[PDB]
């Protein structure tokens, strides 16, 4: 370092800061441009340069070849949490901010691209070790391990106190991001604001916040431009129906959102799921930080191009 900014191209530089940037094919771009918003995001400062690429390099290195659960979706919701950051820029303690963006990149390390189900159905050992949010609890474990090896320890300067907040931090941010916690994360979130409870000095209050921001920036495929939306809703079934696929060979019927012979039906099944989660997340995300109403519109825009997909308009 540390005269030594990290810069992108003109069109990056300004398409980074808005929330439907889509971060591009050019996986070798991919870590500048998560320096680029941890410098921004943090500062310069932060973080030891030298540590903090060994750190990136080998979260990279623990993401697997799976169509959805990957890197690229690592470095998405990473990039979702930044414009979050940038736009509620004095909400957000100097532990939050370095420790969100970390545990974002670090969210779904060694996804196998299945679901806690399914790890509990085929009676996986992580499901024996992990009764609830199987797979989260993997994530955060992996997630310390890649902090413990040699030149990897980003928190370094953090005396011990601080050291165990961010990490902390970092823990209920990657559990928050099992959806099965989200709807009743919600519900809490939605009445404490009507009842005007809610304040973000409760340290409890605050958790669920960032509970919150976590599935937004999680689920954020669905608040990109629709051609980015559509195509990366490919992967995520890519996956499901692999997952539908193992379920059959146990000798059990999926889901129809797993089940391939149900293709025809995606459509329909994108509505319910805008509606029961997309749009009420972005809903109470934007009634509690105000700014981060872009990601509801460009999810309220994809809806409509869903009900365009269903009326055979496309
Ligand atoms: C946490 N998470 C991320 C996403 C996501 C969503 C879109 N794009 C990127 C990521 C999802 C998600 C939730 C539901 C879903 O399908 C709903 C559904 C329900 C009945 C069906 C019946 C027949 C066919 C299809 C059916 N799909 C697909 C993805 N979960
Ligand atoms: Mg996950
Ligand atoms: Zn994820």
């Amino acid at each position: 370092q540390g005269l030594m900014q990290f810069t992108l191209p003109v069109r990056l530089c300004k398409e980074i800061e808005l929330f439907h940037f889509d971060i591009g094919p050019f996986e070798n771009m991919w870590p500048g441009i998560f320096v680029y918003m941890v410098h921004r995001s943090c500062g310069t400062s932060c973080f030891e340069l030298e540590k903090l690429c060994r750190f990136i390099m080998s979260v990279k290195k623990n993401y697997r070849r799976v169509p959805y659960h990957n890197w690229k979706h690592a470095v998405t919701v990473a990039h979702c949490m930044y414009a979050i950051l940038q736009n509620n820029h004095t909400l957000f303690t100097d532990l939050e901010r370095k420790g969100l963006l970390i545990a974002c990149l670090c969210h779904d390390l060694d996804h196998r691209g299945f679901s806690n189900s399914y790890l509990q159905k085929f009676d996986h050992p992580l499901a024996a070790l992990y009764s609830t949010s199987t797979m989260e609890q993997h994530h955060f474990s992996q997630t310390v391990s890649i902090l413990q090896l040699e030149g990897h320890n980003i928190f370094s300067t953090l005396s011990s106190s601080e050291y165990e907040q961010v990490l902390e931090i970092i823990r209920k941010a990657i559990i928050a991001t099992d959806l099965a916690l989200y709807f009743g994360n919600r519900k809490q979130l939605e009445e404490m604001y009507q009842t005007g409870s809610l304040n973000l000095n409760n340290q409890s209050h605050r958790d669920r916040v960032i509970g919150l921001m976590m599935t937004a920036c999680d689920l954020c495929s669905v608040t990109k431009l629709w051609p980015v939306t559509k195509l990366t809703a490919n992967d995520i079934y890519a996956e499901f129906w692999a997952e539908g696929d193992e379920m059959k060979k146990l000798g059990i019927q999926p889901i129809p959102m797993m089940d391939r012979d149900k293709k025809d039906e995606v459509p329909q099944g994108q509505l319910g799921f805008y509606n029961a989660v997309a749009i009420p997340c972005y809903t109470t995300l934007t009634q509690i930080l105000p700014p981060t109403e872009p990601l509801l519109k460009a999810c309220r825009d994809n809806l409509s191009q869903w009900e365009k997909v269903i009326r055979g308009e496309e």
